[PDB]
């Protein structure tokens, strides 16, 4: 039978089903992806380990790789983000999965160390990444495995302390060469977002990536897309259900004007918040302002913000001299990936009051207080739903297409130890899948009007470096 | 000291949760909090014996705590089913003001606790009542009735919760003392009402002579249409649907019937989410309203098969038929934000197969397997599946209905409010939006004397028209 | 050969045909008019005497009353508001207009006295008012007749000065008793504009009021509509034709959030504009906080404004102090009906140069300068085109009904000398004209949907006091 | 003094010197450039052939070139986009330029041709170009005098067959060698839009570009905002100034969703306008649909939309059967850069009634109309003022900075006879240099913060693949 998993309680998987069910509707890329590939089975002996949010949303991706074939253990990326449900419905599928709400930072590293004790024996052969630990557990266990462990005695921060002693647990118990035979054996990884590709460049450039690696962050209808449009309706979502305020007459600040940013300040304005926005990058400013927000100092908007939102992937951006002069119950939270954006740290000798999971009242010493949402982590996780199904959608066949390019098409060695984009015409395709489902009708080019604009009728119809 | 009996909640433990989240709700409350302070000092609701019937909120928590620093004695209910917050209710409890609300009761448990408004602790009647609806005042009315003689109507119910309120009725006059709705009828000494049909009722009453007490409409305080129906369900609403379904709104087709305060707000709040959203109207007006806003307006016949998200927001009876539903799209989602579960016909629906997905959200299937989403079984969407409008503008709504509990109650010494309905003056719309302003940073300009003299008005107000539509 | 007339060139009567013949196309709710009442002439027998901005829209009006039988003669309500090519159609098709683009304000009250000179001998016997002028002409000169004439040595500003010296030459030069003969003939006065119809309470609370009066202002279909949407398409138009600026990047200061302050707003904001307001009304200035604009006083606007839009109905809201605080080149206009909104009259010792027609630029001695534009009068009109026909006919289609009312529905003395509105039915049938040509559907109340909701079928469908 | 111009009304100049003079406080990036290059005259010798709207803002950008010590002849990329006044300005600085709104085609060429016979003698050694169409020619002569002149007799539409006549005439009139003697002298061209980008790239992958050029249309504070919000505010202003019509209660068809598409679909919503979209491409149409627009067919939009807006680059967009089946009284317009979006010439036979400059009414037989504006060209230019100010001068500052990167920065060869884009430190301050005169406050990273994400404190911040 099965029993490898770990989730909160097996319990909720019939409610976890019913919403996957319901999401299935909502993601006709998945769905069209299973129908085409479903018969040639592409993905059948690959072994995918994933480390990825378990969502609703994850589950139906997980679900999709399985009907093309692929035998699957699931991690979330984040100690927060899982939804119980999901996690509980994939472990009644008979998926091995370790993924619990609000599991410690040393739960977390441990379970992603158990994607790579393959259920019957060995290791897996693909990785499906969101922020690219997973691979790091791989190529720092080599790194260390092959003798260069001094790295591992000097972690920078608590969770890299945590990461490094699983290392070394896992030289101590495993049998020798095992980081070896993990790298050997993966055929790939394709990662999601900007802080594991971050690390493939640096890795790939400095001649250590241990095997071939798409970036699925930047396909076009993931980076303009995913975040754009899901921040937009997910970040107010967050807001919404840990704190119930009235947003109309409400002032926020947004820290950054990315794609999430970007997003971001859009949800809270579509809300009714008069938004401001803070910027390095003089372009993104300039867009900022340019789209009617204010640009400012976050030491301008500390004393005036009703809600601050940290979009930058930087660190030290609201700090505590930044919260101090904060007005009482100011509404503070991060949709960046990591808790360092907000000096969360430099709160934890204050007095914290929880009010429900993930909202916390945090009083200073002249006792104006600040309302935290998710401990400074990911607010649309934590506090809501994460991203609607819809535009996930979109994210994940690109997923989905990126494993089959690299467990299913790299015959010829296409795919070297570097990193690699999908082509346009696939980009296009996820696209497509999704156009029937909101009712848009494509106009076809003639051939006469085709060759007028240099293109094929069937694309691609822009050129690779074309920022839509 | 002693053991409090004397409520019916989902569970009192959840008390320090809804105290938490009361004490946040009063900080966005400056109105209700500043009325506290102004009246506190001279307890203008002691000897007050409210009877309240409105939806047990967080936010209606502020309001029944307010009522209580003024003085006043209280029994309260909700005014739904499924718009209890069950923290806010037993906070509500803890703090021993007897409360019977549960997220979640059934509709003849809901006449049951109505009832309970009108054994007051320790003896005697309600003398003051606040309603939300007109079901406690409906209740003193149509038991009045039937108790002097005239009960034909109570076998003759026009729907399931007449059937359970004409029950209710006759069980009352056979359990308590002859007399009994006469008696209550002579000691309340005014309601005040919020909501369109409540005031309807009201004015019914009132011109048929059989109104039994003063009334104050505060329905028609700009308040109600300026604020609570505009923004709080452009606010809520979306907030509902997505907390039933987590749908993306962008890319998505809605479709709104109504375009009065409560679908003015309905339909922004799911344009500025992202959908496309089309009206339906039967005012000429209201409908060329939503066409220059950039709304479609359209007939259910004609968004039938089209819109992927539907929401009633008209009052009327019948406006998503088991016609319109059969035609829907697989998995549209259907909503109503009006105040009864008659706008959309659930009871057709219920020979059909439901699954529940959570609370206040259920797939229902068609024979053709082709399915729905129904929301909170066709009630307020806003209340059933997210926290209603937010506290910011409520406070303005429920000091409103502060003032006219004073009013009837503490300012009627000289009978200037007869067994007719009354509207609160310019004046204190004016005061209740004055409240507001501080909080949310508005700074407002001071006329001079000379201009305030070349536009016609005193400095202090008012300043518009009484019948200025803002 | 016609000859009673004044435009700037009937030359440009070929020109305002063609614009007036796409006008009737917009305008659904005056070609109806035309359609049902042609056949019975309601309007024959009236001598009209129409004080209104001479647009290509009031052309439509205007011809539509003659389709009814109406005799007219026509003048503008404001020195800038003409369009001079319609001003030339009307001339062109024999009706007596005094209407220039940019007339001083001595030709335009002379322009007002003509309205009265009716053509074959006599006076008017109705009145079509926009602002009031014509009316309050016909009062002060008979109050004056009548022996009370102090009050026309107490001029109070340079219009008023204009103003007092008609009557003085009128008395002079007409017949004795002129004004009493007037007054007499004139069957009812329909007023468009707030500041008409706060003159005209002002008359009736005090037993002054001549003639009966409808107030179209208050129609529902006029106040809810005419300025809302009106000032959210015309505002903009008049700022961009007279100074090509950019809007998005840019804050604008909107005075008043009354109808015309909250379409101004509007038009500003959709074009890209941060929105800012100030009002002495809590109840409006809670709605402006409502919608996200940051509602500040005009001596914290005045440094930082961008753009300054006056939109009050009061005076001296943009004062010398104010303008000689702001940036440089800031620009400033009015779209309340006045020009002492703005302190225009204190700018007149500064050098202004021109730059074209209705668009000046004011130096200031430390050598920062504003843009004024249409020397602080209606901007819309000034500088452009004002608001577009379809929103104007259902303006335009309350006065003709307003006229029929008085002129023809009055055999019993149900109009006396006081201020009335037209029923909601007839409210609702204006609304009902505007329907098909726009593509609205309008739903039909079964007989027992009506019942439910205590309405007929047919309408009305609102109380009376229903505030839309 | 100086003769040598061709421009409607020298009278005029004075106008054009005021608003020109408007502008510059418009224009920061343009006067900052002027200011910080003027000492150092890096233009000094150089011989600037530009070609591109001869607008207010390409006066600004004129006088810039030559305040850096360029010498200049100028002429307009589009018959109907001249302000005269403009051109007016520029002519009496004593600069040539031969530019009038309305000119004909065959005026449009002979003026072309007439900014390589450099005064004095010579020819230019620069071209700025907007649309290739000063490329071209050089390149078309260059390829028929050396030996392929088949191409000039196979003409297929009227403005080609008087481009080839033009080109056959100069090689009769001019000395043996002239367009090899023009190529020979051009240092570099700097190219502003998609179009003349595209003919670049095809010459550059032929191996028959003349000379280096620079892709000014793919800078980012180009791309990303010229025509995003260029057009979101210039579009309907177009429509506004030659249609006055009412935009609220409309429904508008937009053609398109690049950055044109993008910012007049959003031009017409801002405006009240109920949008639809078409699209060939699917990630473009998702985009649409994502922002709320209804993505249709060209055949479905004929017979419902009020507003026609072609915006594809494309040709036979809207046809003279989509035409026929249009509502009575719709309007037509082009905001793409030729006329054969629209079937213009297949309209040549029905009746056109002239309204006013740049716009005609259509009649068919069945007697139902059409409003075309500026007979199919671009309307926000020939109806309106074209894009404000504000946003050309960042256009205009990356036109300035590639001019003297060909011109004064190509000592080294760096560019050789391909096309470039500007360097993102370059972009960045355009940018940059506009967010003063809007208030923008830019965030300064610390050393820690930009360490940490990988990027200098002075930026580049972003990777040159980040489409923003
Ligand atoms: N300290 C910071 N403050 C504001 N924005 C930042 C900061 N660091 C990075 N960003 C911006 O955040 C976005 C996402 O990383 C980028 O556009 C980047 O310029
Ligand atoms: N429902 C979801 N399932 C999986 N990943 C998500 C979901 N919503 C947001 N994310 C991802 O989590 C981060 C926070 O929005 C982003 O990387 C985003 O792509
Ligand atoms: N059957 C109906 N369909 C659509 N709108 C309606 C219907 N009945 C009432 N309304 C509208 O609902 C709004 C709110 O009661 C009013 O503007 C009213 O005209
Ligand atoms: N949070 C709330 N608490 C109490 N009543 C509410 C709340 N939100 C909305 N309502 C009322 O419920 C109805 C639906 O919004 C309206 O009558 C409104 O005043
Ligand atoms: N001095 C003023 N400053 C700002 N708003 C004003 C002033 N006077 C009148 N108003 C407002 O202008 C609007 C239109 O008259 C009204 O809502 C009124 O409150
Ligand atoms: N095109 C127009 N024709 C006639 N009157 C107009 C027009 N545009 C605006 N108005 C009126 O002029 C004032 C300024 O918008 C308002 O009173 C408005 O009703
Ligand atoms: N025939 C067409 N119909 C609709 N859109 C088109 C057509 N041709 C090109 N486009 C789109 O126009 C945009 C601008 O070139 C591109 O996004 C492109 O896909
Ligand atoms: N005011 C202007 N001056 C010069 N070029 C312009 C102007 N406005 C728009 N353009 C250009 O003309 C085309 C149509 O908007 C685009 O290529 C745009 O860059
Ligand atoms: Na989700
Ligand atoms: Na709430
Ligand atoms: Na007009
Ligand atoms: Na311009």
């Amino acid at each position: 039978g099965f029993t490898d998993y770990i989730v909160k309680d097996i319990a909720l998987a019939d409610f976890g089903r019913k919403e996957i069910s319901l999401a299935e509707t909502e993601m006709p890329g998945l769905m069209a992806t299973r129908e085409e590939y479903g018969p040639k089975q592409p993905l059948k002996g690959a072994r995918i380990a994933g480390s990825l949010h378990m969502t609703i949303q994850t589950a139906v991706l997980i679900e999709t790789l399985a009907a093309l074939g692929a035998d699957i253990r699931w991690v979330s990326c984040n100690i927060y983000s899982t939804q119980d449900h999901a996690a509980a419905a994939i472990a009644a599928a008979g998926i091995p999965v370790f993924a619990v709400k609000g599991e410690t930072l040393t739960e977390y590293w441990d379970y992603t160390a158990k994607l790579f004790d393959w259920h019957g024996g060995g290791t897996p052969n693909m990785i499906l990444d969101d922020g690219g630990d997973a691979t790091m557990l791989v190529h720092a266990g080599y790194r260390a495995e092959q003798g260069d462990t001094a790295f591992l005695d000097k972690p920078g921060s608590e969770e890299e302390e945590i990461f490094y002693a699983l290392v070394k647990r896992l030289l101590k118990e495993k049998p020798k060469g095992w980081f070896a035979e993990i790298a050997k054996n993966i055929k790939g990884v394709s990662e999601e977002t900007t802080t594991g590709v971050h690390r493939l460049y640096e890795m790939a450039n400095k001649g250590t990536l241990l095997f071939p690696a798409i970036n699925v962050n930047d396909s076009v209808t993931k980076s303009k897309f995913d975040n754009l449009y899901g921040c937009r309706e997910s970040l107010v979502d967050g807001i919404r259900r840990g704190t119930d305020v009235m947003l109309s007459g409400k002032v926020a600040m947004v820290a950054g004007f990315g794609d999430v940013g970007k997003g971001s300040a859009a949800s809270l304005r579509q809300a009714g918040c008069r938004v401001m926005v803070s910027e390095v990058d003089p372009i993104c400013a300039l867009q900022a302002a340019m789209e009617g927000y204010e640009v400012v100092t976050m030491e301008d908007a500390a004393p005036r913000a009703d809600i601050f939102v940290t979009a930058t992937g930087n660190k030290d951006i609201i700090t505590i001299e930044h919260m101090r002069a904060m007005k009482d119950r100011a509404i503070v939270c991060n949709i960046g990936h990591f808790d360092n954006e907000i000096q969360i740290a430099s709160l934890r000798n204050l007095k914290w009051t929880n009010i429900k999971p993930q909202v916390d009242e945090i009083e200073f010493p002249d006792k104006h207080r600040i309302i935290m949402l998710s401990e400074g982590r990911l607010v649309n996780l934590g506090n809501a739903m994460g991203h609607p199904s819809f535009v996930m959608s979109a994210s994940f066949t690109n997923q989905t297409l990126a494993q089959i390019e690299l467990f299913a098409n790299n015959k010829d060695s296409k795919y070297a130890k570097k990193v690699y984009v999908l082509p346009k015409t696939l980009d296009e395709k996820v696209a497509r899948l999704h156009l029937a489902k909101i009712g848009v009708k494509l106009t076809e080019l003639r051939k006469d009007q085709a060759d007028y604009i240099g293109v094929k009728q069937e694309g691609p119809y822009k050129s690779d470096h074309y920022r839509y």
